[PDB]
């Protein structure tokens, strides 16, 4: 078995290898990359996402989210308070202000220490989940707006044609902005490109160990667990690396820098934080190997998780027994 310790693997495809997206994902899996739940892909030196980032300031963040924490430094939840709209140029100036800017630090490990010590005492503002793309239309390789759709993959594997669409989302971050522990909708893959700015640190649990994280989460968030049998779908819970280590949970960590892609694999729990002002693009995708994960994915039916239009068909076709309860949670 390749990669039996489930380490995060880093790949350096050539420009030739960067042509065929599906083929390269399958290659990475042939080397065991998926066992980690996360991989890094450094694009060939010849590649670029677009020519410059000098003209993005007028993008609107219609609903910036203030991420307010509750709990203790290493075990907390966050809720998202909606703020007034602002442009990317206004958000960048806010990120760089004394109130929100990255503190002085020695290296990434020092900054990580400071994040986990102090995150809960601040409420950073995240421009998350903005439909759109920063890839140039002329970028033909790894253009996250031009991937094969999940509806086409389901149709190709299973023969059933379904409604729905699959488009990318932009994320504008600042110091301490946080993504809570989660797997993707329907345990899909994700791919994330860091277009510009400061790094993003990731934590990940191997898919074969995801139920160990779920059992810890139920212990640490006992009211939430009584409320919902899949409360991590709410995307609000944080657990620090120190607490994971104290509880024996297998995990790994890595820092993504501007110009790098990350892929999350089906049922790979992940969480993390931004180092300072940045912009990422991400989208879900599927392969043949996902279908079995989609069929087994947990679902939230309590009403909290509320998701896209296109998840309906996935539940309806892959999980017909669960469909009526899930759809009630949607309505
Ligand atoms: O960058 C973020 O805030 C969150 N991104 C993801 O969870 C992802 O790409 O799967
Ligand atoms: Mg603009
Ligand atoms: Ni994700
Ligand atoms: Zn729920």
């Amino acid at each position: 078995a390749q990669n039996p310790n489930c380490n995060i693997m880093i790949f350096h495809p050539t420009k030739e290898e960067f042509n065929d997206f599906d083929k390269y994902i399958a290659y990475m899996e042939s080397q065991g990359a998926h066992r980690a739940g996360l991989a890094k892909i450094i694009p060939p030196k010849e590649w670029k996402a677009r020519e410059t980032y000098d003209n993005i300031s007028e993008i609107l963040i219609a609903t910036p989210l203030q991420q307010v924490a509750s709990g203790r430094a290493g075990v907390f939840t966050q809720y998202h308070k909606k703020k007034k709209a602002m442009t990317v140029g206004e958000y960048r100036h806010l990120a760089n202000s004394k109130k929100y800017q990255t503190p002085p630090h020695q290296n990434f490990e020092d900054l990580e220490r400071k994040y986990w010590k102090n995150r809960i005492y601040n409420s950073p503002i995240y421009g998350a989940d903005i439909s759109g793309s920063l890839f140039d239309e002329n970028t033909k390789q790894w253009n996250l707006g031009h991937l094969g759709t999940i509806q086409d993959l389901l149709e190709k594997e299973c023969g059933v044609v379904i409604e729905g669409v699959n488009t990318p989302y932009l994320y504008f971050g600042m110091w301490k902005t946080t993504f809570a522990w989660h797997t993707e909708d329907m345990d899909l893959y994700s791919i994330n490109y860091l277009h510009l700015g400061e790094p993003k640190t990731w934590y990940v649990v191997p898919p074969e160990h995801g139920q160990r994280l779920e059992r810890l989460a139920r212990e640490l968030f006992p009211g939430s667990s009584r409320g919902c049998g899949a409360f991590l779908r709410h995307k609000v819970a944080l657990i620090s690396p120190t607490v994971l280590k104290e509880n024996g949970i297998p995990f790994n960590r890595i820092t993504q820098e501007a110009g790098e892609f990350m892929v999350t694999f089906p049922y790979g729990y992940h969480a993390g934080f931004n180092h300072g002002f940045n912009c990422a693009e991400a989208i879900n995708f599927a392969t043949p190997r996902w279908i079995d994960y989609g069929k087994m994915a947990s679902q939230c039916s309590c009403g909290e998780a509320r998701v896209t239009f296109s998840m309906d068909a996935f539940v309806r076709i892959l999980q017909p027994e669960r469909y009526d309860l899930w759809k009630r949670g949607q309505d």
